[PDB]
């Protein structure tokens, strides 16, 4: 879906009254996602979690309301797209042993190979198996991506799949395989789904496997419901692998799968050689939608602000004379993640003339501020509190907790004096 970056560019710069762009941007994201199909109960929830924060929360301090807005479109379509952070692209355990289930045509074959090269390019030892008996080539093709993959190989054109795939399973094995994905019919001769499901069923009793993927094509937007019902009743789903997010797109249909079976998109098919496959990071998809420069520039554009806005109370909090060992561990945490202060963007009341009366103030190394922050972290909760109640004896046990000299944590104490004196004027 591509119109939706137009609009996230529209919304972030082509100006007007602010609200009118918000509710036109909020259309042009729904006509979006339903020419994606999705789901318009999908579709009516992510703008409903989108307007529930917009009435919760306001920009924090300095954020721009668009940027404010479009944060929370992203990460409310991170939510939509699964993307709970869980990747999980490595097998947790020893054997993984992976069952392939869906209907001829989809792209599974081809899935499997694309899907064993990058296991063994992570240093996987790979072995694939042709249980699929009804399909004529089945055999040879999975043959053909096996090495062309680098990956280990059984299969039987002819017999019970159930045993064909155990015997795979076992060679497999025997042969040090760490990964086997089981590759299977998607059609039982004519056209009788339900000898497929039972088929499905008799390979998983006999294979034991620990994640049946379902392979679906970004083509059945309103269908993939009922598949992943009939798939999931016979081999409970635990994976699903998106194929064809090529020319012409779609996908929508996928997370209507995910929802039903309550599985996550592991793997998206975008191409027909062996190396088009990766992962699918919702975080990092949604981005490429939403435009991954300007959502990345937003973002830190962003977390600066947060950044400075910690320093403004900081510098603001020392200028009212309230400095304490917690306003100078909050100062020098901001400091650090910020850089040597700012020129272009300054744009603070405090940090300002806080250095336009010492400007030593804001000039400490960053090994410098580190150690200081170490040296608080050593001081007691009662230290903390009355830092003048440090005598040498505690000036001592501080220097040895935090890997410091006996002196650092005078120069640290002087300057918390230091500031605290000039804040009383003359
Ligand atoms: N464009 C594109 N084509 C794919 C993708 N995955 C599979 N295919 C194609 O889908 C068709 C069916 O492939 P196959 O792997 O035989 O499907 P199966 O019956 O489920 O095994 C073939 O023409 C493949 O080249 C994909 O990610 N993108
Ligand atoms: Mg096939």
């Amino acid at each position: 879906m591509e119109g939706v970056r137009r609009a996230v560019a529209k919304f972030l710069r082509g100006g007007g009254v602010y609200e009118k762009a918000v509710d036109a941007f909020v259309k042009d994201l729904q006509r979006e996602l339903i020419k994606a199909d999705v789901n318009v109960k999908l579709v009516l929830n992510v703008t409903r979690r989108i307007k529930e924060r917009a009435l919760k929360e306001e920009p924090p301090p300095g954020v721009t309301r668009r940027d404010w807005m479009i944060k929370i479109v992203y990460e409310e379509l991170v939510k939509l797209f699964g993307g709970d952070q869980e990747p999980q692209v490595d097998p947790p355990k020893t054997p993984w042993i992976v069952l392939l289930v869906g209907v001829q045509g989809s792209g599974k074959t081809t899935t499997a190979g694309k899907l064993a090269y990058y296991y063994v390019r992570r240093g996987y030892k790979v072995g694939l198996v042709s249980s699929d008996t009804h399909r004529p080539g089945a055999y040879e093709q999975l043959k053909r991506l096996a090495e062309e993959a680098g990956a280990m190989f059984y299969g039987e054109r002819e017999g019970d799949p159930a045993e064909i795939a155990r015997r795979g399973l076992e060679d497999l094995l025997s042969r040090g395989a760490e990964i086997v994905i089981v590759d299977t019919a998607g059609r039982h001769g004519h056209g009788e789904e339900a000898r497929l499901l039972d088929e499905m069923k008799a390979i998983a009793s006999k294979v034991r496997p620990d994640e049946v993927a379902l392979v679906i094509d970004a083509s059945i937007g309103q269908k993939a419901m009922g598949l992943a019902e009939r798939f999931h009743k016979s081999t409970p789903i635990g994976s699903i692998i998106v194929t064809k997010m090529d020319g012409t797109a779609r996908g929508g249909g996928a997370l209507t799968a995910a929802a039903v079976t309550g599985a996550r998109i592991k793997f998206i098919g975008t191409g027909e050689t062996l190396g088009e496959l990766e992962p699918f990071a919702p975080r990092r998809f949604v981005a490429r939608i939403l435009g991954m420069g300007d959502l990345e520039s937003l973002l830190e554009r962003i977390k600066s602000l947060e950044e400075a806005g910690e320093l403004d109370r900081a510098a603001e909090d020392v200028l009212k004379g309230r400095i304490t060992m917690r306003t100078i561990y909050r100062q020098l945490r901001a400091m650090r993640k910020l850089g040597p202060l700012g020129k272009v963007l300054q744009m603070l009341p405090g940090a300002s003339m806080l250095a336009s009366i010492d400007e030593g103030a804001l000039k400490l190394g960053e090994e410098k501020m580190k150690r200081w922050m170490a040296i608080i972290e050593s001081m007691t909760y009662e230290e903390l509190d009355r830092p003048e109640i440090i005598d040498k004896r505690r000036m001592r046990r501080i220097a040895i907790g935090s890997g410091t000299s006996v002196d650092d944590v005078r120069e640290l104490l002087v300057y918390y004096k230091n500031l605290k004196t000039m804040m009383k004027k003359l």
